[PDB]
Formats: structure tokens, sequence, C-alpha cells
């Protein structure tokens, strides 16, 4: 019964009329999946709710989160695509059919073992899904699927992990969805190489207590500094200051390719600043504000901690090929330690 009351808070960024479509979508799904269960014993509705929840975290188009609740209704529910277009419009229908159709299409596809196999399969999804939202929902689906992979046989656990590492994690990268790309990698690594994962995880959880003690000093300090700045706060609706989680798959990938141990690889401390700009009267007003507020923070970060020369990186002005936007700066803090600071808005956070 906890469902929806869990999701609703995450929908705060949507207009009332949009939230209204998402409640209608949830309720419809709730009905379609009535009596259905997951291989976890939970009612099926928990999965599309979790997928919708992921998309709302990613602050997606209303039609996209509604499609998140409806991405599995076209199978064993007695729902025809005509019903979804009739009730939730052609975009929600397009996306749900798109996400459903591809899963089967990948099952048919024969590139298993052939050199550069993933590349030609990734391009297959790219070439067919002109609306990326189809892919985003498929990623949100595979994410939640991997989160609940303990209720699956070790054959499926290894099959899913490899597929995510070959197909979906690189697709998450192409779309500039790093938060997803990271989670997908670390989760795939868990189930694909358990012995290697459990070894690396326990080696980090040995120094983790002391690391986040240090990281929290930086967080608290940078938080208070921003909150005390009157002019930044006037143009701001809210902000989050958080540590960057260790990319265990990226850590281990390097550790094998260029040799070395976890102790041999340098643990560069990082802190992220997510900024929620206050709603501006125009689309231009909001756009200029989005940049303005980020550079405002860069200044405050240098005023707080001594910047290391040449370590300022502007990806707002010059986005990465996959569209990545953020402001990077390496400073000295915590009594002489290098700390990386990533400044971005909520929109930039992917
Ligand atoms: N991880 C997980 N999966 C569960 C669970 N219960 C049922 N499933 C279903 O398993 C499907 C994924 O792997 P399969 O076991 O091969 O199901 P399938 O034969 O239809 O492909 C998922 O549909 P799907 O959305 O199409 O994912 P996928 O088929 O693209 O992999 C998901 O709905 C569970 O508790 N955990
Ligand atoms: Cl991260
Ligand atoms: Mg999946
Ligand atoms: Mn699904």
């Amino acid at each position: 019964l906890g469902l929806w009351n869990r999701l609703e808070p995450a929908l705060a960024y949507l207009a009332p009329e949009e939230r209204a479509k998402v409640r209608e979508a949830y309720r419809f799904a709730e009905e379609a999946h009535r009596g259905q269960l997951r291989r976890s014993g939970e009612p099926y509705i928990t999965h599309p709710v979790a997928v919708a929840e992921i998309l709302a975290g990613l602050q997606m188009d209303a039609d996209t989160v509604a499609a998140g609740l409806l991405h599995d209704t076209l199978e064993d529910c007695g729902v025809a695509p005509e019903e979804l277009e009739r009730r939730f419009g052609p975009t929600v229908r397009r996306i749900v059919e798109g996400e459903t159709k591809v899963s089967k299409l990948y099952k048919l596809a024969n590139l298993e073992g052939e050199e550069r196999r993933a590349e030609d399969l990734r391009q297959m999804f790219i070439a067919m899904a002109e609306d990326v939202r189809i892919i985003i929902v498929k990623l949100a689906d595979r994410l939640h699927n991997l989160r609940t992979l303990e209720h699956m046989p070790p054959e499926k656990q290894k099959r899913i992990a490899q597929e995510t590492l070959e197909i979906y994690a690189p697709l998450a990268h192409r779309l500039g969805m790093g938060q997803l790309k990271w989670e997908l990698e670390d989760l795939s690594f868990r189930y694909l190489h358990p012995e290697a994962f459990a070894s690396l995880s326990a080696r980090i959880q040995a120094t983790q207590e002391a690391r986040e003690r240090l990281i929290q000093k930086a967080i608290h300090l940078l938080q208070e500094t921003l909150a005390r700045d009157e002019l930044l706060q006037s143009q701001l609706q809210g902000f989050e200051v958080t540590g960057r989680p260790k990319h265990l798959y990226s850590i281990w990938k390097k550790m094998e390719r260029e040799g070395k141990t976890l102790e041999q690889i340098y643990d560069l401390l990082a802190v992220r600043v997510i900024l929620d700009p206050k709603p501006a009267p125009t689309r231009e007003s909001q756009a200029l504000r989005e940049k303005q507020v980020c550079y405002h923070v860069l200044g405050l970060v240098h005023a707080l901690w001594q910047p290391i020369p040449g370590r300022v990186k502007d990806y707002i002005a010059v986005p990465k090929p996959n569209g990545y936007q953020s402001l990077h700066t390496t400073v000295i803090a915590l009594e002489g330690l290098p700390l990386e600071v990533q400044i971005r808005t909520r929109e930039m956070h992917r």
C-alpha cells in the first residue's frame, strides 16, 4: 500500500495537470498488473512504480514517467496499444511499444561471439529508436531489474550482467546519463564477477569509515558557505552537496588492464554540487540563470579552498561529445588534500 505515496514526492517538478496524468497512468497500471506477481513474491505493480520512480529522479518528461508506469501493460494484461494512445496519447504509446518491441528484437539478434558485436547491436537500437525516451525507459527498466537480480537464477544473473555491460551501460554513456551508466556498471560487476567484487568491496569498506569522515567535513563546510551566500540563494530554489560514489567497475577495470592494486590506485576525493535554480520568468531568463549560478559557486569554492593551477574544467561552455555539462575544479582542502568539486544544475544531473 506504500506505493504511489512513495512516488508522488518525486513528481514535485511536474505541473499539476502532468502529475494528474501520472496518477491516471499508475492507477491504470495498478489494474493491468492486478493479481500478477514478481519472481520476488511482490505484486507486479512494484516494478513499473520503481521504473517510474527512477525516471522522476532523472527528472524526465511527464509522458516518459507515465510510460514508465505503463511499459509492461502491453503483455499478459489484456491491453492493446490502441488503449494507451486513446487514454495517454501517442507519445506514451510510442515509448511503451518502443521499449517492449526492442526487448524481443534483441532476443532475435545474432552477433554473439562476433568481434565488435555490441557496437552493431547498440547501433541497431540507436537506428530504430529516434525518440531516445524509448532507450531511457529501457535503461530505467534494466536498472530496477538489476537492483532485484537476487530473485533470479545465477545463469540469468550472469546473462543480464554481461548484456548490460555490452549494450545498456554504453548506451547510457552515449546518451550522457552518467548516474545510470555508473549504477548499471557497479551492479553488473556485482553479479558477473562476484568473487572479484566481494574482494574489492571489502577492501574499500576497510577504509570507508575514515574516508567519508573526511568527505563529510568538506560537505558540511561547502554547504554552510553556499547557504550563507545571500545573492546565490536569491537565484536558487535549493541545492545538494554530496560525495561522488567510487565507480568499483571503473576502479577494477583499470586495476586489471594496467596492473596495480586498490592501494596502488590513487583515491581522488570528489564532491558534487547539484543546484536547483528558482523558476525564472522566461525560457531565456532561466537559461542564463542556469549558467550564472554555476560560476557563482565556482568563485565561492575558490574563496573557501585554494585552487590547484590549471584544474578548472568548463563543460557548460564546452560540453563533452555525449553532451555532458558541469564545472570542475581541483582545490586544496582538509589540511592539504586535493579535492575535486563538480558544479552542475538539476537539469545537468544525469
Ligand atoms: N530482475 C528481475 N526480473 C524479474 C523478476 N520477476 C520477473 N522478472 C522478469 O524477468 C524478465 C527478464 O529476464 P527473463 O527471465 O528472461 O524474462 P523473459 O524470458 O521474458 O526475457 C523481465 O522482463 P523485462 O522487462 O522484458 O526485462 P528483460 O526481459 O529485457 O531482461 C522481468 O519482468 C524479478 O524479481 N527480478
Ligand atoms: Cl557517480
Ligand atoms: Mg530489462
Ligand atoms: Mn519491465
